[PDB]
């Protein structure tokens, strides 16, 4: 079996991305964040606290004649953006793209925190990390990949993101049409149940490049590309009025800037990110201070490869029994 959904920014920045969910018999459809960086998958429903939700789309498990209680389990979930959720949980049909897994594991949420209240566009997470991390308790639960798996022509799901502009996540095939080039194969360390992988080294714009060992995760979860502050100095040091602000909480350049490129290696492929993905506009409306889309890793404690990385390629997540990440120029 394949499936082969079509992921759509929620805002005209790429914050996130959106991927229509079918759930339940009959399906209710909600529209997830598909998140490479955990592994729960779970949604805003009929149990949410009512003034925690705000135009969300709810799933109710009472109206599908497949929804099963799943009696004594919960979860409870913390992300690195501060943000947290937790409630119980239900098995029941889930379809994305065309690709169904049945008893799969539905979070159902009790309570969300503000940001997920205030984001009417996110109905709820859909985890593709390694199902170690899954939070249900006492029975942790797999994954939609990892439920899936065996059932895929190949036991692979890709990633193509858009900048500003729609993309495609793919299960089970890699659509050789979607990139140019070779994709490039990495060695993928699952001890912290992430896809955590070490890119080559780095330049900024039409530098040479520097062969430096970066460990990090490849996170379709979260939005700008995370990095040591040694490699996001020298990226901003090529951008005239350029800062890190403790006020704002990263690196502002002036909104009249050109930015630079930024290429990471894989293996000895690169992947450039033009300039324009590293703007994530006025930092507050009608500033002429923008925010900067790459940002030091050192209070977070992981480099993290989010969708400003992420969006420069076409990703192949290969969750065969050694697993391996891949990464093509498009």
């Amino acid at each position: 079996s394949t499936g082969s959904a079509t992921t759509t920014p929620i805002d005209s920045l790429d914050d996130a991305y959106i991927t229509p969910v079918q759930i339940g018999t009959p399906a209710q459809t909600l529209n997830l964040d598909f998140d490479t960086g955990s592994s729960d998958l779970w949604v805003f429903s009929s149990e949410t606290t009512a003034s925690e939700v705000d135009g969300q789309t709810i799933y109710t498990p009472s109206k599908s004649t497949t929804a099963k209680l799943l009696s004594g389990a919960t979860w409870s979930i913390s992300y690195g953006d501060g943000s947290s959720s937790s409630g119980d949980v239900y098995t029941d049909t889930v379809s994305v793209g065309g690709l169904t897994v049945t008893g799969q594991a539905v979070e159902s949420a009790k309570k969300v925190s503000s940001s997920f209240t205030e984001d009417s566009t996110i109905d709820g997470l859909l985890g593709l990390a390694f199902s170690t991390l899954n939070t249900v308790s006492p029975t942790q639960q797999k994954t939609f990949f990892d439920n899936a798996k065996a059932s895929l022509d190949s036991p692979v799901f890709t990633a193509d993101l858009g900048y500003h502009a729609p993309g495609t996540y793919n299960f089970g095939f890699i659509d050789t049409t979607a990139y140019t080039g070779s994709i490039t194969y990495t060695a993928v360390s699952t001890k912290q149940g992430f896809w955590e992988w070490t890119s080559t080294g780095y330049a900024v714009g039409s530098g040479t490049f520097k062969s430096t060992s970066i460990d990090g995760i490849a996170d379709t979860g979260t939005t700008l590309l995370y990095l040591p502050a040694t490699v996001v100095s020298a990226y901003w040091a090529q951008v005239s009025g350029a800062k890190s602000s403790s006020s704002v909480g990263g690196y502002v350049f002036p909104c009249s800037a050109t930015l630079p490129s930024f290429t990471f290696g894989v293996g000895s492929a690169r992947i450039v990110i033009p300039g324009d993905y590293i703007d994530f506009g006025p930092i507050s409306t009608g500033s002429s201070s923008c925010f900067g889309g790459i940002q030091s890793s050192a209070g977070i404690g992981i480099n993290i490869f989010g969708d400003v990385a992420l969006k420069a390629a076409f990703v192949v997540f290969n969750g065969a029994t050694t697993p391996t990440l891949g990464f093509a120029s498009k």
